């Protein structure tokens, strides 16, 4: 029951798939997202993203708290991803910025 939050829209480092037990991490264009139901709470993925975009379900932040529903209707409708890739090529600018909701990639 973890959740992918804003910051990792525009990095989508995918530094946290290799560590996930039950591959329950699905890709976007530009944002990743963990299916609720598969996901066993395991923690592991959450130290490993480079911007820090993943908490707990119950720790996700007030002002992110529309990324736990996200994340259940987009691993719905995206493919499984469970290999790591190269981040995306600006990455590095994006991190940190905050409100990059508002450049989701369906
Ligand atoms: S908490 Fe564990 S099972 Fe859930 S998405 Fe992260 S690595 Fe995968
Ligand atoms: S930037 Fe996104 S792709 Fe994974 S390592 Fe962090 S949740």
């Amino acid at each position: 029951a973890f959740v992918v939050t804003d910051n990792c829209i525009k990095c989508k480092y995918t530094e946290c798939v290799e560590v996930c037990p039950v591959d329950c991490f699905y890709e976007g264009p530009n944002f990743l997202v963990i299916h609720p139901d598969e996901c066993i709470d395991c923690a592991l993925c959450e130290p490993e993203c480079p911007a820090q975009a993943i908490f707990s379900e119950d720790e996700v932040p007030e002002d992110m708290q529309e990324f736990i529903q996200l994340n259940a209707e987009l691993a719905e409708v995206w493919p499984n991803i469970t290999e790591k890739k190269d981040p995306l090529p600006d990455a590095e600018d994006w991190d940190g910025v905050k409100g990059k909701l508002q450049h989701l990639e369906r």
